[PDB]
């Protein structure tokens, strides 16, 4: 459900730049044979700033259907007009879904004040559980600890996705919310840490590629065992670094591409192929970590 | 028209959230009264990120109509998808309109040769000049001098709104680009400094409510009349600060209310209505400009 | 000697600005029952900015002298030229002291290289043992993992007190260092996340005036009681951040008078009194620490 | 002379880190030669923070001996301490020097109104000129326009050093002091768009090695021919930046050394000696300003 290693999974896609079936079925196959809790589909790692909203349903449709009930799927739903993202959200109410990731919104810089309102409304069109997100560098708006607690309250929001990397917001909403509300990073190098501090798992793009580890040093973490986690995430480090060497997830789409997960590693515009010396510096990571 | 004082247009709407055409016409006819250079219609101050496209291009068209050749009018185009940026600019091809305004992709952080691809592309698409728009803050990500150098020799690229605050960028991107590129502030703040340096007007909040002091300030600057200019600015710099004691537009269409220029000050969700302390701090901006 | 509830102790001053012997020793007196575990004598808090090398070296030998066995003490040596702080530790050669907390150069803002041959020049000319210091908000330098690594290479160099407040810094020197090098905050609000995640304990402000308190804290911390820790930590919090609404030390001057441990709350220029509001405020914060 | 280019001039050493003569002579010739307005001595540049006070005095004292009269010199003053500060200030009285340069107090972190205390304290104890000195990079404080237009109203606080490279700066605190207040750059890179706006010269590292081209840049400047200094700026620019390569002034001293301008490029620690990269971009940069 909302604990453990969630794959932010990548949207594969053709070389038009549109979803590939094939492609998406042999990760989501890769998910369930190698222990991830849930897959995010269409988060940030899987494109939403570039799939309209029609073309992010089907694909969360067919991650839903390609899952066949064997792992439980999240929808994004984020935007940046709280009318839109009540239509986006509506779209999955019935659909299979577990649970929504909703953004805070980018670009307009709402106030807390918004951001309740906003993350209120949106709760109150849906049963569906929500899970808060929040990524200051992306969005220019930080929802504080404060104001996720005043969320807290709203019944079905269920957790928050923090992306921050500032590790001291762990303890600060755990101190405002209920003993279930769920903690998870949104921010692969410091996860570990982030789960050492209280948090129960981490949304993540280094399980795209090394989904095994990934749940393994999950498993470790719930059960207190530090120590042995953080052998395993040693040797993930220098992915959890280099898969953002470029803009995620033009990295992540080229390990894909050369681990044999995915059948092209297109992206589209404004994300750009991959750079040459990118390709060396992500090749690296990944030998690191044993996976090449 | 793409110097001097650009009015960054408030998009009135009724307590419905819907555009007020009445409003609309008042503020048109006030900024052709006052002097204003051109009109920017759904910018940031425009409330952008809430309209969808066919509500966008529906307010652009009332504002050409209303305006009937009296004033320019420039229509935000930006979109965080290049194909999506494309699609909108096609909209507004033969409507009248002088140019585009079209902002970095938000949220999904390209790199400078994404930013490159992506302007490049919406260009090639249209013969409308386009004005770049860098506003890290509210993007996650920084258009740098380098890249607006290479971009203006795309010949319909014609200038920048350099909204980051950061003066140094004015001799910065000067040095790298022809004599005819437009450079305009997006900070009313630091909007006199930017032409001070070389910038050829501002594309501006405060002019929504100080129309005829912004028009004045800006063509004392543009004939180096700097020290005359500079009075102007104090009086209204109060102004240019506290209309962003919260989300702008908030702030802004509070003050058009109060002045009898729209008919309410409603926005849409996540932006919220106004509080007490900004009403307060907003009403003590206009007096100090001498607009109440 | 090295873990648990480490005061970083105020200088207390008569009304002329130099060492008020009776409050020192009262002080003391409190911290040998509170159950501390060390004393930094002049680091940050006791003002060593505005001491001269004779009265700072006065003020460690008293206080060597009236801990009288019972305590241990560390002496701040910190100084930005390598040569003024091997002057300065060599003062403290079989003084009594347990070690040295010596910062980061500050000011003129060494590269990492630069940072190494410091250190490790001040470690070659003494056998006491070096706490490293990195607070890059007063220094304008950072002391990055990757260079604590290094210097813990040098027999004496045996742990960092770390004030960055970034709590990923734990992990990342844990794993270049050894399993005995000591790793304190420098932060009091994040010192129990940062005991959490493996440090040893705190060089604490809060300890001034919380001094059981803290002591309680960082022995459950250190035993994995966290959850009770952190009751103790929530009462502590608004102290944590509080004493610091005003330049430190102002706030713990003044929480020290009001608590009767010493005789003024004076300091030296360009530190100056608190004002009114911040006495309210730490005044505030003393009640809900339940000490008041 | 308070105005143009004024030089920080680097404090020469021998092999052994002491103050060679010799060197010094030549670099004050060249200065006397160059058109440069003024000399710092033991400025930020000179290496202030490793020297002690006495050898400070006598690098001030040397260099006005050798200047004989034939360029004003203004001396480094500045302290953490308000009583030391003070102290080092008397130390120049009747000496020769026009100026003090008083830097904000470092590492300790005042108010404002510490600020506030602290220089008008040192004012009040000598009839020399005082330039106020800002630079948060290195100190940790920012001493702010409002706190600089109380100072100004000081009899002897004459000026300020605008080390921020934040341009609003110029016209904020130009509007809160008097017509005669001296607003100088302290930042190379930006100092040409600082005069721009207002400012009445610079304080420069980039002069130590360009004193004629800075001298020329600065006239054209103040005479309001913009276009023609900004040609020399654009020779010089990669020395404005290059010259921060590594710590300054460790590239600056390497680069008097190629030119033969000093006998040794020796600095005290914690600065270390060029690396091999450094001497490239540094080579580079005086070829491009026409200096090799
Ligand atoms: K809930
Ligand atoms: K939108
Ligand atoms: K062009
Ligand atoms: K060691
Ligand atoms: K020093
Ligand atoms: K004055």
């Amino acid at each position: 459900m909302f604990t453990g290693s969630i794959v932010a999974i990548v949207t594969p896609m053709d070389e038009k730049g549109n979803v590939c079936r094939a492609s998406l079925k042999k990760l989501i196959d890769y998910h369930v044979a190698s222990g991830t809790s849930a897959i995010v589909s269409v988060g940030t790692t899987g494109e939403f700033a570039t799939l309209n909203h029609d073309e992010h349903a089907d694909v969360v449709m067919m991650t839903l259907d390609l899952a066949d009930g064997r792992i439980p799927v999240i929808a994004g739903t984020g935007a940046n007009a709280t009318a839109e993202a009540i239509s986006l959200t509506q779209r999955f109410n019935d659909s299979g879904i577990v649970g929504c990731l909703t953004v805070t919104p980018y670009y307009n810089r709402p106030s807390q004040e918004g951001l309740y309102q906003h993350f209120k409304a949106i709760a109150e069109h849906t049963d569906l559980p929500q899970i808060l997100y929040n990524v200051p560098s992306r969005t220019g708006c930080d929802l504080l600890p404060e104001t996720v607690g005043r969320l807290a309250k709203v019944k079905n929001i269920i957790g928050i996705k923090e992306a921050t990397g500032n590790l001291t917001r762990v303890n600060q909403i755990k101190e405002l919310v209920s003993d279930d509300f769920v903690l998870l990073s949104g921010d692969d190098a410091s996860a570990l840490d982030f789960m050492q501090l209280g948090g129960h798992g981490v949304i993540s793009v280094t399980a795209n590629v090394a989904a095994r580890d990934m749940a393994q040093m999950c498993k470790l973490a719930a059960e207190g065992h530090f120590a042995e986690a953080r052998v395993i995430n040693q040797r993930l480090m220098p992915l959890h670094n280099k898969l953002f060497v470029e803009p995620n997830p033009i990295p992540v789409k080229w390990a894909c591409k050369e681990l044999g997960l995915v059948a092209t590693d297109t992206l589209r515009l404004p994300m750009t192929p991959i750079t040459d010396s990118g390709r060396e510096t992500v090749r690296a990571a990944l030998k690191h970590a044993g996976l090449l």
